[PDB]
């Protein structure tokens, strides 16, 4: 059985994770770390619901000594992850961190402390197992098919192109793929931009339409063939089998692992 | 029965058309208009094969008076189509023209002459019925889904991006779709080119990989849905059901029609 | 301006339609026809919310005389549509019916009455414009590509295979496509069922997975090419541009139209 | 440099392999093993072309002693592979076998002999790297997404459904995926066959159309997401990067490897 506490239960990711943890047969949600803005009207922004089973704490120190969870799932913000991770790792709690955060120096302090205490920690910048396998498998495939393109498609409210997942995908592929540009050397755009963006010579195209959520295809060309990997995320439940896997696996490892590609 | 003569039988399109006409139950190939470069070694560049059934002519005047074909399928070059079309239309031969050619003034002379002689003429810049239906249907769909993107994919020897078919597709859609840009007004590329090219606000993306031949997808977004039209051409047989349809239909019309979208 | 009343506002389709009508600039939601089961606890099943702008009626007679809506959008049940449609058509209200209902005889009474009163009526068994265009366009395409397959994909709670939309698609195509079977005459299944179901010789395949919502692809083969039409519905907002179109168009027609393919 | 001899150079696979070996910078085609049917008119069925560089042998014993190739690529028939493989392995030639062949007992004799002689042998029932990676990656993915479907699409002259590649894919997945059926327990087909074939509960669907060559998609469902692997083969050049990889890698291994999934 794994007793889980969640930091940031009211967030978009947090509300899904609450549901996932409560519904996983071998997990029990035992506490949350939460606090609202001082200006939040309860009418607009309700409190996390009061229960005996899931008390709400405002600070992690207090949660840990009272509840002694097995696992802390941190769905807070990049400014808070280092102090939370260090606190867990000194108190025999396995932290599972969903974040874009940590400095180099901060991550090295966490890594060393997890190692000496023989305590697991997983830092997952992308919990969605389909996305992570897409990227992991693309990087293995690029040893055999060095000509590749990435097409990513999102809703039309998204502010950044290309997506973070496409940039990460291109970085992973570029660890394996020899650096080169693609397309005939003499090709020329007659409408500026037709060929897309380039990362290390890898073309990346960004589609933005109503109706779409989050989608990526990776297209590997070679003589006489096409090999394609695709991930479609229709909602934030897409991230939950990575949350589940991370909570299960953190219990079994004795060091810090950064990125789910390193343990799937 | 329709007695067909072919201009340019040794060309990439011509060799397919020869096969198609010979194998269509209701057509007979009765002559070809052909000539080689004065420097063509027969070892490299064979003559069209000699037969009693399919004589070879060097000029169209001579073909027409000797053979009196029902239909002339012109697979020659843009510099020759006007004189060929005029000659047919004055000699009771229905011309079917595969070309990017004609000036405005030339096409108006052909149109008027076909009309007065009550003789059909089809000019087809794209014979592939799947491509033409893709475009025709996209232009009807754009009345209901004004947010659309085009993704075109070709082999990596292609020199121009975007493809002619994508440009034509975008022009057809823009006849119906109100002019607007797409994507959040505040979106910004962090890798130049990610959002593609724009035609009248329609994004167009160009993929260039080994293995691919010629492919296009048109993606129509709206709330809660995606509607997609796609054409894949694996070889030049893709153009042959348009060749067949044009030869059949030219016999039945009494005026010049430019573009297969206007008669499918 | 079009003053709209909705029958069945708490239904899955109804709740979306309420939102759509309230948010369309040229429509005003002026009333609902609604009633709950006598055993519905308000705690489980709330009343439609009380407002001055949108009164709730238990019977349509009463709604019509008090509110005199321009359009009645019926999202009730097959047992109620005939009496509702007849009542509208005698009271100068344009009915827009979302239903699998009507008998032959019932529909003929509605058709005749709409015609004599010069009043529009639309009956839409499928409001999703992308789905309906998919089917309409497939039926036009089947004149040129008689070899076709349908692949439909839904969530894994769905009880019927194939879907109603696939059956309707196959019926529409079969109006145009000559009846024939496909696949080599000597082909044999070594694992029973591999080739799918057949409707008039058209193969139909049904995919059932978690994660999927409602999806269909129609694949048209021919020499050297593939032409594909696809619709993806991610949520019930997919049906709302047909609801909007129907309410707009019913005002402009003077007879009953059955199926949106007949007016898009 | 690797000196390669090819068995069966005039076969569909053989003619591609001849080209591939001749064009690979580090390979030299040094001989072929070939013979025609006694009834083959040279007019219909030409001899492999005569050259000093690539002599033609009728038996492998004779080829091996005269030419002493590094690698023998066997593109012959299942009845001949065992005797060819044994002969190579006793004569310091690395055999690379493209076949559906070998008995259990035959393969064990080859395995043992390769091991004692510290000589590489690769037996590849599927040379296409995209196909093999598709299958290998699907089997890894099935540890995280146990609900999966296979859709395979081929030309309409194919006699068997499902394809061998789909059957192999399903067998590979079933090594990892817990055995279960999919779809609602109460689902019912209203048109027989809609749900496809089942292998260990894995649904398999077979599409047969003109225009298609050889295609497979593997669809992995889970909450809120879809993860898809796809391979498209447009021609027999699709198999050639596996031929190249096998010839390179056989030189580096010291035992027999059956199936490219075991060394990619």
């Amino acid at each position: 059985m794994i007793r889980v506490a969640i930091g940031g239960p009211r967030g978009k990711m947090g509300q899904e994770a609450v549901h996932t943890v409560m519904n996983n047969e071998n997990m029990e949600l035992v506490a949350v770390l939460d606090h609202k803005d001082i200006g939040d009207l309860l009418s607009e922004s309700p409190n996390f619901p009061a229960s005996y089973e899931v008390p709400v704490f405002l600070n992690l120190e207090s949660l840990i000594v009272t509840i002694k969870p097995d696992v802390f799932l941190d769905l807070t913000t990049p400014h808070q992850v280092f102090e939370h991770t260090m606190l867990c790792l000194q108190n025999n709690v396995r932290p599972v961190i969903g974040t874009t955060g940590f400095t180099d120096e901060q991550l090295q302090q966490c890594t060393i402390l997890a190692e000496v205490n023989k305590l697991g920690c997983i830092v997952a910048p992308n919990f969605a197992i389909g996305a992570v396998l897409m990227m992991k498998f693309a990087s293995l495939a690029a040893a055999y098919f060095p000509d590749v393109e990435i097409i990513e498609m999102h809703h039309d409210q998204k502010l950044d192109a290309p997506s973070g997942t496409a940039y990460k995908t291109a970085q992973m592929i570029a660890e394996v793929r020899p650096s080169h540009k693609q397309g005939h050397p003499n090709e020329k755009e007659t409408l500026e931009g037709a060929r897309g963006a380039s990362y290390d010579g890898i073309p990346i195209h960004s589609v933005r339409l109503p109706g779409l959520i989050a989608h990526q295809q990776i297209l590997f060309g070679g003589e006489g063939q096409l090999f394609t990997l695709r991930h479609d995320s229709y909602n934030r439940q897409s991230f939950m089998s990575g949350v589940t896997f991370s909570i299960n696996q953190v219990m079994e490892i004795k060091e810090l692992v950064y990125g789910l590609e390193n343990i799937l």
